[PDB]
């Protein structure tokens, strides 16, 4: 016989609650901005403006009692905890000695990071991505980059997810020595320093919390009160649409790998593995971890780091210790968690790790069969060829010979086949290796006809510097161009060359190029033909499948060719 409660929607945070507490309106240290709670804190204000208030309230979710407390006037705040994410029909009843009066039901949301409070994501995929019926046991992976939501304007709902088995989310940094990030310029290092305030060295953090969980995306139905927004909320709604898709955070990458060189000290590995565990308990849409250390032994961005004696065993110990940790998580959750890694495949990178040993702990190795040549020097070559190109010298392919000054080659040339064969030769099983495809070109300026030693092969020329171009043409950094930019501005609709470019294909190497004889612009990339060759190769060897770098740079053609190449290899 009290007055039935009316719920104050605006005074109760629009009934949006969450197991994870995320700062939405600042940028600060990771432990300050993100706190995961086993019980969500619920606070609901309700009013009984007329009649009698009564003396106690009970709260029901879908008919089940979940909280009780005292009413002592005409406005009450009910505070309680609840442990399960989801949407629920909430009623609040007020009671006195004579009876109870229940409010009308209203939906309350309790967010959790598995996306259990979210409907399947609405997609907006370019229709140039076709539908395939590829065997679901073949890996078809890609990297989605966190910063792609800015100038590249490529969001989670743009991904052709039904053509993917694995989404690797690039990248999760590690607090600590990070001079390589500083050297890149822009705001990357400053962002990282902020995220690491109050964080122990060697723990993972989110690099850009605005991209990850703050930015409101209209296409995803995000509102002011939505407790999780950003790319991560969209990946959560994506797992609701595609529950079998694996979404894996990739830790490291070329500029973020500095802290891995300190993993020869086991205390640093323990700190890092513990932070990864906490990370996967906090962000439950993720299905494992991808380790992208570029590179054990050195030769990467950090010119002053790398230990060819100790980094390999440290890498193998890291994989064992991660696998132990992921086994605990599988025990706690009943889920399967995957452990993978993207690796350099030049002989000098491979030789520093016993991968046959590492790989017993791992689900897959993503072999980085690209970046073999590029604008960091003026030597043209195929950056992603399967085999040795026509431009190579006698004995260069297998490393038997000498260069143009008579210097002996130090090892086999950089090709996908050389890398894959070296890994098989170590005893890595073919069905754990995933072959990489480039959705971008690397290129040079200045490779004009007078520099060529073979007048029909620009790979025999010499450059003056890196390819220059605008972001409109898909050039986001010097020397690098999106595949969709090469297609729009160099190849044209018929793949025969526009704007002063001509198309060529080195049939020996299985590698395409476009060349502008007058500017001497030369770009090496993967196209439909070379990606079919890769698919045939992967099929021949019984590899796990294919992956690509990076999804925002494709227009559909490369991922389509990945699927066609895997079907059609003979
Ligand atoms: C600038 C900010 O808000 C957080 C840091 C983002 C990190 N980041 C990039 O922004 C980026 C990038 N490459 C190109 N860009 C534009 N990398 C490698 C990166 O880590
Ligand atoms: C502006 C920008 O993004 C340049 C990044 C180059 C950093 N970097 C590498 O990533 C790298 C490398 N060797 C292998 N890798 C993967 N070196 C020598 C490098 O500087
Ligand atoms: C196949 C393999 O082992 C590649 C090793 C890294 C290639 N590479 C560079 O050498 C490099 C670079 N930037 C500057 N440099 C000198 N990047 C981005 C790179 O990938």
């Amino acid at each position: 016989a009290p007055t039935a409660p009316s719920i104050d929607m605006y005074g109760s945070n629009n009934l949006q609650f969450s197991k994870i507490e995320l700062a939405m309106e600042t940028t600060s240290g990771y432990n300050d901005m993100v706190k995961y709670h086993e019980l969500a804190k619920i606070k609901v204000k309700f009013n009984q403006w007329s009649g009698t208030s009564g003396d106690t309230y009970n709260v029901y979710f879908d008919g089940v009692k979940v909280a009780t407390g005292a009413i002592t006037g005409s406005q009450t705040t009910a505070s309680f905890e609840y442990g399960q994410g989801g949407l629920y029909q909430m009623e609040i009843e007020a009671c006195d000695a004579t009876g109870c009066s229940k409010s009308a039901p209203v939906e309350i949301t309790i967010a959790d990071t598995d996306g259990s409070h979210l409907k399947p994501l609405t997609m907006n995929v370019d229709p140039n991505n076709k539908s395939y019926n590829t065997d679901p046991s073949i890996v078809m992976g890609t990297y989605f980059v966190e910063w792609g939501i800015y100038g590249r304007d490529y969001t989670v709902d743009n991904m052709p997810v039904d053509n993917l088995t694995h989404i690797l989310y690039g990248f999760i940094p590690i607090c600590g020595p990070n001079e390589s990030v500083k050297s890149v310029g822009g705001n990357s290092f400053n962002a990282l320093q902020t995220a690491c305030r109050g964080v122990n060295d060697y723990e993972v953090v989110i690099h850009d919390p605005w991209a990850a969980y703050q930015k409101s995306f209209p296409q995803a139905g995000h509102e002011y009160s939505t407790p999780i927004k950003g790319n991560y909320a969209m990946l959560m709604a994506l797992k609701q649409r595609n529950p079998d898709l694996k979404i894996i955070p990739s830790i490291g990458g070329g500029t973020l790998s500095d802290p891995f060189y300190d993993f020869v000290d086991k205390k640093n590995r323990d700190t890092f593995v513990a932070s990864v565990k906490k990370f996967l308990k906090t962000w439950k849409f993720y299905d494992g971890v991808d380790i992208d250390w570029e590179f054990p032994g050195g030769g990467g961005a950090a010119a002053d780091k790398g230990d060819p004696v100790n980094d390999g065993p440290a890498y193998i110990a890291l994989m064992r210790e991660l696998r132990v940790m992921l086994d605990e998580l599988e025990a706690e959750t009943g889920r399967t968690y995957e452990l993978t890694s993207a690796i350099g495949v030049g002989y000098d990178k491979i030789e520093d790790v016993d991968y046959a040993d590492a790989v017993q702990y791992m689900d897959y190795i993503f072999a980085m069969t690209y970046d073999f040549y590029g604008g960091w020097n003026n030597v043209p070559g195929h950056q992603t060829a399967l085999y040795c190109g026509s431009f190579m010298r006698p004995g260069q392919c297998d490393g038997g010979g000498v260069d143009e000054n008579g210097e002996p080659y130090k090892g086999p040339a950089y090709t996908a086949d050389n890398g894959i064969q070296l890994l098989l030769a170590q005893g890595v099983p073919a069905n754990k290796l995933v072959l990489g495809t480039a959705m971008y070109g690397r290129g040079w300026e200045g490779v004009t006809p007078d520099t060529l030693t073979d007048p029909n092969d620009p790979m025999t020329g010499t450059a003056t510097g890196k390819l220059k171009g605008s972001t409109a043409q898909g050039v986001w950094e010097d020397g690098v161009i999106d595949y969709k930019g090469i297609k729009s501005f160099m190849l044209g609709a018929n793949n025969t060359g526009i704007n002063g470019f001509e198309y060529g294909y080195d049939a020996q190497a299985e590698a395409p190029w476009v060349w502008n004889r007058s500017t001497g612009e030369l770009i090496t990339f993967d196209d439909h033909r070379s990606v079919l060759a890769k698919g045939n190769y992967a099929k021949s060897l019984g590899l796990a499948g294919l992956f690509s770098w990076e999804i925002d740079a494709d227009n559909g053609d490369i991922l389509n060719a990945m699927h066609e190449g895997m079907a059609g290899g003979v």
